[PDB]
């Protein structure tokens, strides 16, 4: 599976019937429809005691994962109940600045979309959130260009290091605060997983404020590579999926 012609969204069904099932992730945000839900509490989000560990390439993506051995990155509070651990943050990106993020408003896509991953931690493990309707959390955050974003350099200049598929470097004391917009109003809908295996298991929580990035920043970005070193160069870009159908379920604001 890819992002290619021939291994592409289109074609992941095959592998992953549930490719088409009824809560398929990401969808279209009509801001219009989204129902302002009273109910909604502020998110909390406490990444002070974060830390990074490790940026790797997997060839879909890349991956800054965080030690998730103790509660210290945390987000709870908003729609969510019980407390999710950050295990990883990666991002969609396009080949050019008027594509490349996966969630869409009023159709307007963002030159890339930042997740922060996230499970509950009542089910003990990644491997066993992954299996329950409620055991993901992730925070979408929408890039668009104009000014760097200071809080996004370390990311960058690493990424020559992990250029193939399978390189990995250590990753110590990033703090993902610098990625966070001004406010944190959002958007949640259940939906679910975004690449293979695509369960439905996640709780979307989309910031309605993107972030600025500038250009070189982004650009550094295709520059990666879908391939394994010394194999024929597929430039990492397009990584990112189709909006898919809403299907009955509703879109909420806290706003
Ligand atoms: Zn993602």
């Amino acid at each position: 599976w890819g992002y290619g012609k021939h291994n592409g969204p289109e074609h992941w069904h095959k592998d992953f019937p549930i490719a088409k099932g009824e809560r398929q992730s990401p969808v279209d945000i009509d801001t219009h429809t989204a129902k302002y839900d009273p109910s909604l509490k502020p998110l909390s989000v406490s990444y002070d005691q974060a830390t990074s560990l490790r940026i790797l390439n997997n060839g879909h993506a890349f991956n800054v994962e965080f030690d998730d051995s103790q509660d210290k990155a945390v987000l709870k509070g908003g729609p969510l109940d019980g407390t999710y651990r950050l295990i990883q943050f990666h991002f969609h990106w396009g080949s050019l600045d008027g594509q490349g993020s996966e969630h869409t408003v009023d159709k307007k896509k963002y030159a890339a979309e930042l997740h922060l991953v996230h499970w509950n931690t009542k089910y003990g493990d990644f491997g066993k959130a992954v299996q329950q309707p409620d055991g993901l959390a992730v925070l979408g955050i929408f890039l668009k260009v104009g000014s760097a974003k200071p809080g996004l350099q370390k990311v960058v200049d690493v990424l020559d290091s992990i250029k193939t598929k399978g390189k990995s470097a250590d990753f110590t004391n990033f703090d993902p605060r610098g990625l966070l917009p001004e406010s944190l109003d959002y958007w949640t809908y259940p939906g679910s997983l975004h690449t293979p295996p695509l369960l439905e298991c996640v709780t979307w929580i989309v910031l309605k404020e993107p972030i600025s990035v500038s250009s070189e920043q982004v650009l550094k970005f295709r520059k990666l590579n879908f391939n394994g070193e010394g194999e024929p160069e597929e430039l990492m870009v397009d990584n990112w999926r189709p909006a898919q159908p809403l299907k009955n379920r509703q879109i909420k604001a806290s706003f």
